[PDB]
């Protein structure tokens, strides 16, 4: 937005446990949003966070505060028993960060807990180190805000935006001390949602039939749920990153969010068919190496699907992907479609080292490539010489005995009897792995009859990997489709990165990204976004619909595939922070309107 | 040298008509020597020169003088009827230049000529614009030096180093006004030598049987010879760039030089074996294009000789090179040596445009190369596919009809009946050209029987030439030998640049570079320098000796050629200004000793 | 089409004067159509043509005929006073060609002319060498067809397809001898159309008010018009390459064509954004060099328009383009649009050599580039060293005096007072040139105020040009729009090449390509084809509409431009011979149906 709003003396503090502390996905959200928030708030934008030795040592450049009230606040809090650091976060925008050492202020924790009893009726056990750190951080942030307001010679308007429950407890203290502060609360994932969905008792179907206190007591996380509910209740403005998480919060936290604030990216034109062509060539080389001695299928009609992210079988919907892969294999075999589908499972697991067959295949492909280049280069040299002489070359003589010997060596190298391995690594738990168990149960063994090959790479893609020396971005740029049929995904960063890079993707309406693109696009499938109806269908229906999506993608010609991909690169403008920051702007404006109705007015 | 000498208040002015005015080879000498002279004289180093609009507009950054005496001098001379600029020459070292507008001070020329009559007994005609400009420049320089000495609150020691006769009239005037200045005179070429050698009356044999005044009167350059002789006689120190020019000056200028100051280069590692390989490949491609339809000789045993420089047939010894080429062709044919020698004559002449045969040959080679690459790439693709399948490839089938069609088109392109042209351009004067006349007289028509091919490129090598888009340096890096059998060459810059770039070369003892390498090397031929004995041999004997040199080079194996080239690349340390500036240092020290014997003492 | 038709014994002869004889644009049509015609007719496809020494020597591989009737025909015609060559044309498909030496059969011309009087009432003057060659070629082709039918042991069905009036006299003779042959006539341009449009008397407006015989008599081409009209009248099937030329033929040749057979291309994926980016970068470099010292405009908002083809001012509509450029310059200036438009006029003319300003600009840009790379490389080296040490670099010290000196030299090089030249060459006729006259009349002098710069390159783009070493292909790949507002263009090969390459283009409804795209596309402007209404508008209205088209293109954003370019890249499937050969197939089928109604039936 380009709204005309008053922020002359207003100051914004964005409180989050992940400021200069990468312990989740909110770190990238804050890092990317810092630029667009700075371009609007100037030097009145601060990032409260926790003090970590590693984070400061690698990311924070300690500075001297720029306003006298800020020096007075830091000095008072440092001489009153705490240790507070002021610095600049070495990211785009270089926002000023106010880091707090929670451990150095632990000596008051017990007394502070008493305060938490006297205002909020919230108690925390001693053994919850994470919750005790959250309590310390919240008290430190509230004390910082109060001291900053006290030391200001002219009292400004403070907007405190707390992210998640870890940073949210201070919000309660901001409301229990009548501080003139506009408090916003953002939940990037409801706390009980992960545990309830992990129970596999139809989390989304029974959202209105849950006993939240009973479930928390079963999980022994009642204090955490209570403090997040208190943060959501107390906040002036309650926002969420998605509509599905908004429903989760309405039914679990018992408050309907005021705005939904989707996560964005700093899209930077990461061309599009040049990078795709090069990456597809590299993926083709890897597939040639892996399937050496079994390359009986056309590689010009091979489609590369992929799924990535954290290795959560049920949550990421990898079982649905595998079942749909088996059904699509049957569909391709019965219909006689000469299409081949190579499905990559890039999901890190506990692995020992690289498989022997996979390394041997890569070495065999390298040897074949070297042999082909050597023979081709000397053939071209002899051909050029013959053409210069003016004679039509005789191919019965342009191969000397050395070429035949080395080609025979290559042919003997390619000889192989076993089938290509499903997994490229040695899994420490072959029996305990859900992906390998499902693959061997459904029958995808990379045989010649199978039209669907499966490659499970249980490690992060790196340029230092001997197998496939390309990182995640270059690898997935050369894939045709990304399938993310997730069940519990509050926003979904892998599908969003896939869409920003221009790859058509399959998401669900149970993910935040899927809901976002469903509500922002008239016909998502035209643009390359396929949304599964996982919220109103049984899992069998979800697998059938995913199979239909995959078969429809396979039945597309090259022309339709290219057109759809082009629409997908069009789509990336929706996911930037330039467009998606207006939701945060609106949330801050409602917070200012609610906390200071006399000075600020908001028109929704 | 690292001599301990006093230059605390001494100032050096290097007077030369070529300062910021490229009208000869002394321009590069001054430009390259400026750095090493600055690294010794600091800010007390100045470069007097003439004012040209182009030279100032592209090379001189006008500045404000750094010493009060210098401002006073410039202001007095500008307010006393002249127009003088002070600037910085935009070269390495950034020396300060004192440019003088000779035309703006022409109003005094007549009166100034009277002064030249009252002190030096030298008269100049009105029609000699060059000599009148020299007189104006000399009077301006003398006035500048006198005013600079007058305005100095503390009188310094001035060393004025004049180059060539154009700047020497200033030396004559400085000596005729008892100015406290140490004057050095350097002649880069004796004035009568060019005319006497152009007469072809055995210039070097009759050096002691010349009437200098009579020859000058015949050439009507008596005033120029008189003023150069006066400059040489008046100078405190007389130097020369070579020993052969030193003999010329001893017999013509009637004064033996005190020191010989060879020209140096700013050698910068321009071990020349990657560059040699690449440039040799490019030259091989050019020779393939030029001789298309006649490539019946082994290109792996082809030796590339070259001669370059100004197009002076007798002076540069191109006739000797051509006669030796004919004799070497006979030797190679009689001895049955399968060696081929391609001799390049890079000597600019008056030409219209590129020859049609040469352009057609380059286009034919490009088409053959494109055809070969296309067939080679698809052959390599099919070969890689066949190897991946695991089958021994069949060359009877990997060539489709398209490849046969395009190779047949290439074969029809290469068809040719005429012989390759000797010259790559269309000469406006075919009859008047000495090189083409000599080639057609001796019988080098690039026929199949001839072992010596001749390519005459009458234009400067540039990267914008469609034929051979490589400049002079890259072209001659890929040549095996450079032949410079010059007759009148005071120093010789082409052989010196050839040696700096590591190419073995043939020079003579009538050139300054040849004398330098002869006296600095125990066995020059071991290092790749072949010195013709052109001073004590008849021209037939010179041609026989050059033929022996060329045949000995041809008879060398690849091993001996590589070893000799390595030694030549060692040799380049002798030609740097780091070593060769000590001669100029010595000359300046003798000038200081002679002009100021009380303050300076010199030990030779 | 995939029609089920009988061609078991049918043989096709495609008679054209341009077979292995490049004297027009029909040569490329036949060369590209040979493949798709062979893929349907097998070895029963022949290409009659004229014998040329150059064409045979570079393109035709003489063979031995494959059918006994063909040997008997060749032997009889060679022993009966003619000389006939049988060969293979070295193109895709390698079609068999029957070349005829028209000169060697000139001895019968007089008698043959008598035959032309006895059957067709057509006379030809002696001075028309082209028409006499046409008569000889037609008689030779008719004799060849008759002898081929006679020597066939089993009489086949012959389909003779004659192209243009040069080959049509053979059609007239074939129809006058009752030969069992199905004759098709294709006109790629009506004969009187060029002369009538060159008269500028509203050729298209007065199509129904022409006296064809009177106009031919005025132009003294009555015999040629008569013979083309006879060929069109006699043919079983009359086809044309366009609907506009079909109207021309209906009103001039007095016969409505049966089918319109558009010209096609062998589209081969010649993606389209990597090439566009690289070519745009090279065009930007050229524009930087040309406008050195005047680069006061944003080059990121510069749009590259171009017009190419034969240098016909009125026919190619270059005057309309220039007037619209002036109007668009006014529109951009008044509206303050910071867009700049560089219009290239790639139209060969009679020029001496390259302009001095243009060469100087290219050299200046090269020097600036070299300076920037040198400074950048040493800066990066020093920066890497400083970062490795662990210190933040000081930019006040990373530039040594050498860098400042060489940057000052670059700055002095860029200094310029004059404006960039409009033409890059030296025109031998500055006064007689219509383009330069129009440019100086309308006021496009590449001044700073002008938003439209004009660069006139009167020479074919080749990689050997020192200015812009890129061919026409790669140069126009990097342009944004091609403007071809032609008045008389029977098909239009430049717009078709432009569209195949993926560039949006402006054509007219008076060109064949424009009519083709108009009738094959619902909204042409969406796909990047802008069709001027030059047939029903006055020239002022045409200029206004072209100005509107250009301004609408300028007002497009980058997103809309990219989308439109993607649609244009889609469009290229319409212009291939795979789709456009079905029109020729239909024409041949109607010819077979008409000539042999008992054996062949056609359903339109």
């Amino acid at each position: 937005w380009e709204d005309e709003f008053d922020l002359e003396n207003a100051v914004l503090f964005e409180v989050a446990w992940e400021v200069a502390n990468k312990v989740g996905g909110i770190y990238t959200v804050l890092q990317t949003k810092a630029k667009v928030t700075g371009d609007e708030w100037g030097d009145n934008y601060f990032l409260v966070g926790p003090y970590t030795e590693q984070g400061v040592r690698t990311q924070v450049e300690l500075l001297e505060a720029p306003t006298p009230a800020l020096k007075r606040t830091l000095d008072s809090m440092n001489s009153k028993g705490c240790k507070v650091y002021f610095g600049r976060w070495l990211i785009e925008g270089g926002p000023l960060v106010v880091l707090l050492d929670v451990g150095a202020s632990a000596w008051a924790l017990e007394r502070w807990k008493g305060e938490l009893w006297d205002t909020c009726n919230i108690g925390v056990p001693w053994y919850d180190r994470e919750a005790n750190d959250a309590v310390l951080f919240g008290f430190l942030t509230t004390w910082f805000l109060g001291e900053f307001l006290a030391q200001s010679e002219e009292k400004p308007h403070v907007v405190a935006h707390f992210h998640e429950w870890l940073a949210g407890v201070g919000l309660c203290l901001c409301r229990a001390r009548r501080l003139p502060v506009a408090t916003i609360f953002t939940t990037h994932a409801t706390l009980l949602g992960r545990y309830l969905c992990a129970g596999a008792v139809d989390f989304y179907n029974n959202l209105e039939n849950f006993n939240v206190d009973k479930e928390a007591g079963e999980r022994q996380i009642y204090h955490r749920y209570c403090m997040e509910r208190a943060a959501a209740h107390c906040a002036h403005v309650f926002t969420t990153v998605s509509q599905i998480t908004a429903i989760e919060a309405q039914h679990l936290l018992k408050r309907k969010p005021d705005i939904v604030t989707p996560n964005g990216l700093n899209v930077k034109k990461f061309e599009f068919q040049n990078l795709h062509a090069q990456s597809k060539a590299r993926i083709q080389e890897f597939v040639r190496g892996h399937f050496y001695g079994h390359l009986d299928f056309n590689l010009d009609k091979t489609l590369y699907f992929f799924i990535a992210g954290r290795y959560e079988f049920s949550n990421k919907g990898a079982d649905v992907f595998l079942e749909a892969l088996a059904r699509l294999n049957y569909l391709l075999r019965v219909n006689g479609s000469e299409q081949t589908v190579v499905a990559f499972f890039i999901m890190p697991a506990r692995t020992n080292n690289f498989n022997v067959e996979t390394l041997k295949g890569q070495a065999v492909r390298k040897q074949l490539w070297d042999t082909a280049n050597t023979v081709k280069e000397k053939f071209g040299r002899k051909l050029y010489e013959s053409l210069l002489v003016g004679s039509l070359p005789d191919m019965n003589k342009m191969l000397d005995k050395e070429d035949f010997t080395m080609m025979k060596r290559a042919i003997f190298a390619t000889q192989r009897q076993s089938f290509p391995p499903v997994c490229t690594h040695n899994m420490l738990d072959d029996s305990s792995d859900p992906i390998l168990t499902t693959i061997r149960r459904i029958g995808l063994f990379n045989s010649s009859a199978d039209r669907v090959k499966v490659i499970f790479h249980p490690e992060f893609l790196s340029s230092t990997s001997p197998l496939l020396p390309v990182d995640y971005e270059e690898f997935v740029r050369g894939c045709h489709l990304g399938v993310f049929p997730s069940y519990y995904e509050p926003w979904g960063y892998t599908p969003a990165e896939c869409t920003v890079m221009g790859i058509p993707s399959i998401s669900t309406n149970l993910s935040g990204f899927g809901c976002f693109m469903e509500e922002h696009i008239a016909d998502p499938s035209a643009y390359g976004i396929y949304i599964l109806d996982r919220r109103f269908r049984s899992l069998d229906d979800s697998c059938s619909q995913l199979t239909s999506f995959l078969y429809s993608f396979c039945q597309q010609s090259r022309r339709q595939r290219i057109i759809q991909r082009n629409r997908t690169e069009r789509l990336s403008d929706l996911l930037d922070w330039k467009y998606l920051g207006r939701y945060y702007m609106s949330a801050r404006h409602m917070a200012l309107s609610k906390a200071f109705p006399e000075h600020f007015t908001y028109e929704p």
